[PDB]
């Protein structure tokens, strides 16, 4: 399997990167060492002070990783397992560093270490994919690294705010990012537990990990895309980036100092920088080993690969189904030539879809995997770039054509949208994911200004346009203004009546929207109808309310008589309290003559009742 990368910065930059990387390695050495201590005993497993130190190393590795390729120009032709990230990162809407994009992949450091000449024999590992023990929401951690966010990466487990961890969703709400339906589904699990592993998120949603994750860019769909959407909209805090670079090297010393102290809880001899420098390779070789077991065991239980092949893959791909699952068939067979295609299609869902649901050849599917990794990766790419690749001879016809048909199918599925209107939209706005996002942001004029995009298109594309526009008198401009101001139909429906008037809605329009025509019979004006619609569900409910309650913060006793349909004869004798109660209980009045003659002891000798 091929890893490689070439440096293109100046000689100063070369040394800057070497020092950062080597400090990342030193930081990651602490992560390995602390993981080692944690499984010396179940007592060590549950040492929270040890866990806090483990986490501190994770943080510092992140910070150092964020600093790789600060100017986003120092590396080129970054190959990880044969796939060239230079070209892919360039096609993303937010571009960025091929180096850091590489580092977010397991064993991506391999590629970067070659460009910085750090000899692979010393295993200069930097990994930034911790899940269960990560002090930040794991996907966030990874996206911060890809976007080089030295500033946002905390350098201390104390410094980690809830909004980047246990209450991560707060951070999402602060930046008014559009969330699609896949993502809202993913959040529902992350809300239960932000440290749910991705293959679990995928298994419950009935998706591949690639689908759960998406591309690491705003214009995709998935937890990575979501976090990118948020993170890019956070101002770079150049100040705090300075604090973090200034402080972290000595914090690392201090972490290593704390590692000695703690290690004496579980070991005869301290765990020192020299010790980890010596055992690093051995520690890593052993973890790889029990991950080959666990993983090769899963390749049989879940996917059903013949035992001897399942171990081959397990070894070849560092014990990672994520890794295996995103590897092309040609590369998979290169290292395990015993493997069969139905077996490859079992673990690599992208390969499976491309073959079985788009009739692609394995070579052609490999081509698309290599360039884009997943379907999400195809949909993150501008249509016209895919055309360019086809024309420039860097993409075969069958791959190219499948790519087009995937992009078009995301829009033609939406009733009203034909192929040339879909095709046009992709030209106007780049890719299908970016088209959808404009619809969720309610950019109705922007979309409409494309040929073939009519009311029927707008209906099926823009959430809540269907609802507002089907009310007479509400024009397109208004529908956009309303949707944008309040955040979608449901939120517009929830708006106050006073402020909807200010927005220029006729009272008829407001009445239909909240569907309180029946309540406005019962009560004079719109506003009180709405007040009554909030607390109580319907008119139906308001009538049933106790006589005291209606009377209280309400209006007349005659009005309460009319509201509950209390007959003249029953109203003329008893007081309301007991009249509306007898009616509630028996319904007719003929029936009211079920209870005995002068059990009707209340008021006059009203004989017409018996
Ligand atoms: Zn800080």
């Amino acid at each position: 399997l091929v890893y490689d990368a070439e440096f293109v910065g100046s000689e100063r930059e070369f040394e800057e990167e070497r020092e950062t990387f080597l400090k990342g390695v030193k930081a990651y050495d602490g992560v390995l060492a602390t993981r080692y201590l944690m499984e010396r005993s179940s007592s060590a497993k549950n040492d929270e002070e040890l866990l806090e130190l483990h986490q501190n190393f994770i943080l510092l590795t992140g910070s150092y990783a964020c600093s790789i390729d600060p100017t986003e120009d120092r590396y080129q032709n970054v190959i990880v397992r044969g796939v060239n990230f230079d070209e892919r990162v360039q096609r993303l809407s937010t571009g960025g560093s091929p180096a850091r994009y590489a580092i977010v992949y397991r064993r991506g450091w391999r590629a970067i270490a070659k460009a910085l000449d750090i000899d692979e024999e010393d295993v200069p590992a930097i990994e930034v994919r911790a899940v269960k023990r990560n002090p930040l929401q794991p996907a966030l951690y990874r996206i911060l690294v890809r976007y080089g966010r030295v500033d946002l990466m905390p350098v201390t487990v104390d410094e980690v705010p809830p909004e980047m961890a246990g209450e991560f969703e707060r951070l999402i709400e602060r930046y008014d990012v559009p969330i699609d339906e896949k993502e809202e589904r993913i959040l529902e699990i992350l809300r239960e537990n932000p440290w749910t592993p991705h293959d679990e998120i995928a298994r419950r949603l009935g998706l591949s990990v690639s689908e759960v994750e998406g591309e690491k860019d705003p214009e995709s769909s998935g937890i990575y895309s979501l976090w990118s959407r948020v993170v890019v909209n956070i101002e770079y805090d150049e100040r705090t980036a300075k604090r973090h670079v200034k402080r972290r090297d000595r914090l690392l010393e201090e972490l290593y100092e704390h590692l000695e102290e703690l290690s004496e809880r579980y070991l005869r001899h301290p765990l020192t920088r020299r010790w980890i420098v010596e055992h690093k390779r051995d520690i890593m070789r052993r973890y790889l080993e029990q991950r080959i077991v666990e993983c090769a065991l899963k390749l049989q239980d879940r996917y059903g690969i013949r035992e001897d092949v399942a171990l081959c893959l397990a070894r070849a791909f560092d014990g990672s189904i994520s890794m295996i699952a995103t590897t092309p068939y040609r590369t998979l067979k290169d290292v395990c030539p015993d493997l069969t295609l139905e077996e490859a299609k079992s673990v690599n869902r992208t390969l499976a879809t491309l073959i079985d649901e788009h009739g692609l050849s394995p070579d052609a599917a490999d081509e698309l995997i290599e360039h884009f990794e997943s379907i999400a990766g195809i949909l993150a790419t501008d249509l016209e770039e895919i055309e360019r690749m086809y024309e420039e001879g860097r993409l075969s016809e069958e791959a190219y054509r499948a790519a087009v048909e995937i992009q078009l199918a995301e829009l033609t599925k939406k009733e009203g949208v034909g192929r040339k209107t879909a095709e046009r939209l992709l030209r106007a706005f780049g890719n299908p994911e970016r088209v959808k996002q404009l619809a969720r942001e309610f950019e109705i004029e922007k979309l409409a200004s494309v040929e073939g995009v009519g009311e029927r298109v707008l209906r099926s594309l823009v959430p809540g346009y269907a609802s507002l526009i089907s009310i007479r008198g509400i024009d397109r401009e208004r529908a956009e203004r309303l949707l944008k101001k309040y955040g979608g139909y449901s939120k517009v429906r929830e708006a106050g009546v006073e402020e909807l008037r200010e927005d220029g809605l006729t009272d008829a329009q407001i009445r239909e929207l909240k569907g309180l025509k029946t309540l406005e019979s019962i009560v004079g004006d719109l506003e009180k109808a709405d007040e009554l619609k909030r607390k109580y569900g319907s008119a139906s409910a308001v009538r049933r309310l106790p006589v005291e309650e209606l009377r209280e913060l309400g209006f007349s006793d005659d009005e309460i008589a009319e509201i509950k349909g209390i007959p003249k004869k029953l109203r003329e004798a008893f007081d309301l309290e007991t009249a509306a109660e007898l009616y509630e209980r028996y319904g007719s009045l003929k029936e009211i003559g079920r209870r005995l003659s002068y059990d009707d002891l209340l008021e006059l000798g009203a004989t017409p009742k018996a």
